[PDB]
RNA sequence: AAUUUCUACUGUUGUAGAUGAGAAGUCAUUUAAUAAGGCCUAAGAACUUUAUC
DNA sequence: AAATGACTTCTCTAAAGGACT
DNA sequence: AGTCCTTTAGATA
């Protein structure tokens, strides 16, 4: 029996259920005869375009507003000062000092945009369909732009010009409220609320702090690395981006190149508000590419990086600047060169023809082909025809590659010159070939006779380069046949997967050309003007070579152009919205709205149906029709709902049309006008908010109760309210109104009436369907089927848990693959499970791969609310902790880790620290297939990496991860309930993302946890789901606990002895021979014990420089250990590789000698090198092999019985391997939290931060 | 190898588990290309820093 | 530049009211 | 005047 039986019906949540819709009888033929699906297909395209057209207007409006905005230096400085004082301090004085400063700037920007005339009509019917004889704001702006010759839509292929846009806008004339969701998305762009969709948030919450942090990095930088930035280069390189019209500190409106100090003046933040100012600021930081220049113009960050690598000061990396985030809705245009963009397949073959024809037709000034020239030059190079003191290699990575390519090894050349010159320095930018030959021939007498690198292995490498030109000649053979396949204007066929083998041929030609250019690059001498040192060169060689190199170098933009096109994802049809001619289809189920929102639900013989009324026949279910056609057939749902009580009651009782009937007294109007019935509600317009008065609240509730009982319809809800003196705030009354203002009833409608209206196309009827509704389905249904049926179940309607919401949507999805009969009826099919008792299965029917995608389908997305009458758990974590304190002796800890070998690894631990269960999650259960998901995901990740590199389609991995994790979540939920467990995670495409996704899916499942085997009305069943995590808002709001899930710091959890708590904090790495002689006499004793046959190192961690480390330890040379390298991992024994360190230096320890003095009185440099290396082999507790085998954890610190923990030989209540050890210590950190929860005393806060000292103390001292 | 949809199946016109949609915006990352740089916490069958796209 | 993944916002309404036929 | 699309009403850590 669970400690959690009360954590049920705690808070409400929203969900969507999805179903197929199966048209019934003649509804499909009737739908087709009126062309409703094709018209909605077109409307979805038109609606996307209308929204693109409206956004051009928003783009204009945002620029116009931000050009007007000026934030005062005073407000910015006040922001800056408290921003940096909440660094360094967290006094509550400042926290609302900061919120006040922030909010002053937000209100200022808000007033500016509420000032424009364009704002008032941005979100209403005046935008596109103004009355009365007025022009629509959007139509006007479109006409004005057409008069100013502005071409808004040359940038998107869907819209020809302004006149097509105007047609599109006008086609939505009676359809303004269809835009209501989109208008809410656009209101979010301008909100002053603290939401990240707004330009105000983008300016004040994102970009202002980044700018200020950048100002502080600039001032710190000038103090500590003054010559890092070349101020005169940057003024010349980025003068365009340093130009501004207004200096906001001096306020002069002269347009000039600003100084770096001026851009970081706080007033000039007003120049980085809109997108053009953000891009200027970002270019100052990041430089640009300019067409024609080979070198890239540098920005601030590049100077910071280079100076930091030139003087090797790693501390300047903290000064890297942060880019400002883009402005919301803006288009991005770079200030670096923009490559041409190919648009179709024709552009691909035309662009490649043009390049490879030029390369073939080109002649040098000596009238020779590129191939003839290169053969001529390189054959003469090999024949020693050339003066190799006149030929050079660039002394950069191209020479790095040349050694690594020819001698399989870098720096056989690079090292060979650092020697022959020695036989003070600076980088020589180019190196003679004679210097190369003479240097390495002397380098090869130092070198082994076998391992010897000739100079003419280099001259061989180049004699072979003209080889490539008729491999490329043959590659343009076959490509000529591929070229005609694809030269069609506009067709884009080359993005499809059928073209993959042709694309491989296009890429391999491009890659051979590209490889060719990179091999020759080692010869090219640039015209970048530093002429600080130039060379005397064979001038004929460089004449014709450079001409050839320049022609071939056009491969660079060609390669990018083609990649940027071929790697596009093809266009694919997706499902689209169906409207059945109704702009408010299914917006609300209420009986009074059925004529407007033409959707109706029916039940018949345990099946469910959706009916859509034809627009022309929308009275088909009015009261008269229902009485005249009552009969057995279909049970029509009657839905009554009173939503948003806090808005709906005043709306109705104070309306112009009804206020005289409801007759609120002057007292009631006073309370309303000043909102004294609320704590933080809105007064009426013109009135000031006065303070909450509970007596006023209760008079208002009583006015509401009297008005409800007089209301012609709402009284039929049969409200039963608490006594008004029991309410302490008006939300407690609105909740009772909402809880009870929801009723489902049923009318019986004759089957023949439904049939007749379906046959005539007056009703469109669909069965609501998933496979659980099949007459054959005899298994446990899906959770979502259980929720759906619960909506209408009389046990739910007695006391509503599941509630049906308005704003459902209908979709149509076209067939996307051919109907292939993959497994024909009555032919045996092999079973994949090799452990299955049936090696094959046979069916009386066909089996069709992906059958749902082989025909057109209708769908129904239906929103619901779960726990409809439950009260948000604002103190949910506090309630959990109260329970965990009372029941702390039943609680287990389920801690989950990850690592290289495990997507996730768990340990279940009891209150004493015993492991009860421990295993990897790589293989599930109880999974009959025994799939190793660690191998499966790694195989998908590698296939995706190859697809990117081969320009092939990139498959999805997230569905693969979610499907695996859905089984892990299921296992964790059973373990939580079975063992009264809490779940503990370590705080923090690469599957360490799986760990984060596991957390996310587990939190969501524990928001609302139903066990399908439990009974409907009992704990864990459909009406009483467990809620064990807190309602999820965001991750920043989440903190370190959500319900029974806790996050603990990650440090020191894997490499730590599970018995002694020992951790290597020595960090022994070697450098100086006295620091080592200092390091080792820093011990208490080093000794030998032959009772046991191993050495000892007694020491206290405080006598070493790190004072964080506590405790005296004696570590021992006991046991095996392993080590990797690269040709692989070997096995070593430290307690005897020690004797060879004692044989060469004639130490002797044999009879128990305290050996400490001897090692400190040696100074062979590398006697220490072995000694330090064998000491950290002692501290290496985690020990892995390159094999498929697991890795174990061994401890060099003995327990009280003097035994040494080994994971290979460990009791079941202790870690069985090293990965288990990591999860175990996450769990021990959870035991600490459980002890704080248990020992907390009522009133005071729970401290859940665990510092390492507390952890080390806990782990070191719980055994002793 | 069937699905509201996803994963694994054959569990037999389906079995098991999971499944909050639609709309909007933004950020992050990967891969390629390119520039100037480091280097045997990782690596020349290169590894890697900053930056542009 | 192409691509996928992940995060944060809004809605999940009946009825009053206005414009037009 | 009746119709029907668009706007409206504005709690609660
Ligand atoms: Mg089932
Ligand atoms: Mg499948």
């Amino acid at each position: 029996m669970s400690i959690y039986q009360e954590f049920v019906n705690k808070y409400s949540l929203s969900k969507t259920l999805r179903f197929e819709l199966i048209p019934q009888g003649k509804t499909l033929e009737n739908i087709k005869a009126r062309g409703l699906i094709l018209d909605d297909e077109k409307r979805a395209k038109d609606y996307k375009k209308a929204k693109q057209i409206i956004d051009k207007y928003h783009q204009f409006f945002i620029e116009e507003i931000l050009s007007s905005v000026c934030i005062s230096e005073d407000l910015l400085q006040n922001y800056s000062d408290v921003y940096f004082k909440l660094k360094k301090s967290d006094d509550d004085n400042l926290q609302k000092d900061f919120k006040s400063a922030k909010d002053t700037i937000k209100k200022q920007i808000s007033e500016y945009i509420k000032d424009s005339e364009k704002f008032k009509n941005l979100f209403n019917q005046n935008l596109i369909d103004a009355k009365k004889g007025q022009e629509s704001d959007l139509i006007l702006w479109l006409k004005q732009s057409k008069d100013n010759g502005i071409e808004l839509f040359k940038a998107n292929s869907d819209i020809t010009d302004i006149d097509e846009a105007l047609e599109i806008i006008k086609s939505f004339k009676g359809w303004t409220t269809y835009f209501k969701g989109f208008h809410e998305n656009r209101k979010n762009v301008y909100s002053s609320n603290d939401i990240p969709t707004s330009i105000i948030y983008r300016i004040v919450d994102d970009n202002l702090p980044k700018f200020l942090e950048n100002k502080a990095k600039y001032e710190s930088l000038k103090d500590k690395a003054p010559e890092a930035i070349n101020y005169e280069q940057i003024k010349k390189d980025l003068a365009e981006e340093l130009t501004f019209d207004i200096d906001y500190k001096t306020s002069e409106v002269n347009q000039r190149v600003f100084s770096l100090d001026e851009v970081f003046e706080i007033a000039n933040f007003n120049n980085y508000l809109n997108q053009s100012g953000i891009t200027k600021f970002n270019t100052i930081i990041g430089g640009k590419f300019v067409n024609g220049e080979n070198t890239k113009r540098k920005g601030i960050n590049e100077y910071i990086n280079l100076y930091s690598q030139q003087i090797n000061d790693k501390t300047l990396k903290k000064y890297k600047m942060s880019v400002l985030f883009k402005q919301i809705l803006s288009d991005t245009e770079s200030k670096s060169f923009v490559i041409d963009k190919l648009e179709d397949d024709s552009d691909v073959v035309t662009t490649m023809q043009s390049f490879y024809e030029q390369i073939a037709a080109f002649k040098t000034v000596e009238e020779k082909s590129i191939k003839e020239t290169l053969s001529l030059l390189f054959d003469d190079l090999k024949a020693q025809k050339l003066d190799l003191s006149k030929i050079y290699f660039k002394n950069d990575k191209s020479l790095t590659d040349l050694s690594q390519q020819v001698f399989d090894d870098y720096s056989v050349i690079g090292t060979a010159v650092l020697e022959y010159i020695t036989q003070k320095t600076e980088k020589a930018k180019y190196l003679s070939l004679e210097t190369i030959k003479l240097a390495l021939e002397e380098f090869n007498k130092h070198r082994d006779i076998d391992k010897q690198c000739r100079f003419e292995e280099i001259l061989a490498n180049f004699a072979a380069i003209p080889m490539i030109f008729d491999e490329i000649a043959q590659n343009k053979d076959n490509l000529a046949q591929i070229s005609i396949k694809y030269q069609n204007q506009g067709k884009k066929d080359l993005l499809q997967a059928s073209a993959e083998d042709d694309v491989k041929a296009i890429k391999d030609l491009l890659d051979q050309t590209n490889n060719l250019l990179h091999k020759l690059k080692i010869f090219h001498i640039s015209q970048s003007e530093d002429k600080a040192n130039i060379l005397d060169k064979d001038e004929h060689f460089y004449l014709v070579f450079e001409e050839c190199y320049f022609e071939l170098a056009n491969i660079v933009p060609l390669y990018n152009k083609i990649r940027n096109y071929i790697t596009q994802k093809p266009y694919s049809d997706e499902k689209f919205k169906l409207n059945f001619e109704n702009s408010t289809l299914a917006n609300g189920w209420d009986k009074n709205k059925e004529p407007d929102n033409t959707a109706i639900l029916f039940i018949k013989d345990d099946k469910y149906y959706l009916g859509v009324m034809n627009k022309k026949n929308n009275k088909i279910f009015d009261d008269k029709a229902i009485k005249e056609n009552k009969g057995e057939g279909y049970k029509k749902i009657v839905y009554k709902l009173l939503p948003g009580a806090n808005k709906m009651l005043p709306k109705v009782f104070f309306s112009a049309k009804s206020i005289k009937f409801y007759n609120p007294s002057e007292d009631i109007l006073r309370i309303r006008n000043h909102s004294t019935h609320t704590k933080n509600g809105s007064p009426q317009k013109g009135y000031e908010k006065f303070e909450f008065n509970i007596e006023d609240c209760r008079k208002f509730i009583d006015f509401y109760k009297q008005s409800i009982s007089k209301h012609p319809e709402w009284k039929d809800f049969g409200f039963r309210f608490s006594d008004t003196q029991r309410y302490n705030s008006i939300d407690e009354f609105y909740r009772e109104v909402e809880n009870q203002g929801y009723k489902l009833t049923f009318e019986n409608i004759s089957e023949s009436y439904i049939d007749s209206v379906v046959n005539q196309g007056k009703l469109y009827l669909f069965q609501i369907y998933n496979k659980d509704f099949s007459a054959y389905s005899k298994g446990r249904p899906n959770l979502h089927t259980l929720y759906w049926k619960a909506l209408f179940d009389e046990r739910n309607l007695q006391d509503v848990v599941y509630k049906l919401n308005g704003e459902a949507e209908l979709f149509y999805r076209k067939q996307s693959i051919p109907k292939k009969i993959t497994h024909p009826a009555k032919e045996a099919i092999a079973n994949k499970n090799k452990d299955n008792p049936k090696k094959e299965s046979v069916f009386e029917y066909d089996l069709i791969k992906d059958k749902r995608f082989t025909e057109d389908k209708f769908f129904f997305h239906c929103p619901i609310t779960i726990n409809f009458k439950s009260s948000g758990a604002n103190k949910f974590n506090d309630e959990i902790n109260l329970l965990l304190k009372e029941k702390a002796n039943d609680v287990h800890i389920l801690s989950i880790d990850r690592g290289e070998r495990h997507l996730a690894y768990y340990t279940l631990v009891d209150g004493k620290g015993n492991i009860i269960k421990q295993d990897t999650f790589n293989i599930i259960g109880n999974d009959r297939m025994k799939t190793n998901y660690h191998d499966k995901l790694a195989a998908i990740e590698k296939d995706r990496d190859s697809a990117r590199k081969d320009w092939k389609k990139i498959n999805n991995i997230k569905e693969m991860k979610e499907g695996y994790l859905s089984q892990v979540v299921h296992e964790i939920a059973k373990l939580v309930i079975e063992y009264n467990a809490i779940v503990v995670f370590a705080d923090l495409k690469v599957e360490k993302q799986v760990y984060q996704k596991l957390e996310k899916m587990l939190i969501e499942k524990l928001n609302y946890l139903v066990f399908k085997d439990n009974e409907f009305d009992k704990t864990g069943g459909v009406l009483r789901a467990y809620q064990l995590t807190a309602p999820f808002e965001t991750f920043k709001k989440m903190g370190k606990q959500t319900g029974i899930i806790y996050y603990v710091p990650a440090g020191f959890t894997s490499k730590i002895c599970p018995v002694t708590g020992f951790v290597n904090q020595l960090y022994p790495k070697y450098e100086s021979v006295s620091k080592s002689q200092e390091f080792f006499s820093k011990f208490d004793k080093i000794c030998y014990n032959l009772d046991k046959g191993y050495f000892e190192f007694s020491f206290d961690y405080k006598n070493f420089g790190d004072k964080a480390a506590k405790g005296k330890w004696t570590i021992a040379s006991f046991g095996s250990r392993l080590i990797n390298f690269r040709n692989d991992t070997r096995e070593v024994y430290p307690t005897k590789e020690l004797e060879k360190l004692l044989k060469d230096y004639s130490i002797e320890y044999g009879h128990g000698e305290c050996i400490k003095a001897a090692i400190c009185g040696e100074s062979d440099k590398k006697f220490f090198a072995k000694l330090t290396s064998v000491l950290n082999t002692i501290l290496q507790m985690r020990n892995s092999k390159t094999g498929t085998e697991l890795d174990y954890l061994i401890s060099p610190v003995a327990d009280v019985n003097g035994n040494f923990f080994d994971s290979r030989q460990a009791p079941k209540n202790m870690p069985q391997d090293a990965d288990a050890n990591g999860a175990y210590h996450i769990g021990l950190k959870g035991l600490m939290l459980l002890g704080r929860i248990k020992n907390n005393q009522e009133g005071k806060k729970l401290n859940l931060v665990i510092k390492n000292e507390e952890y080390f103390e806990f782990v070191q001292n719980r055994n002793n």
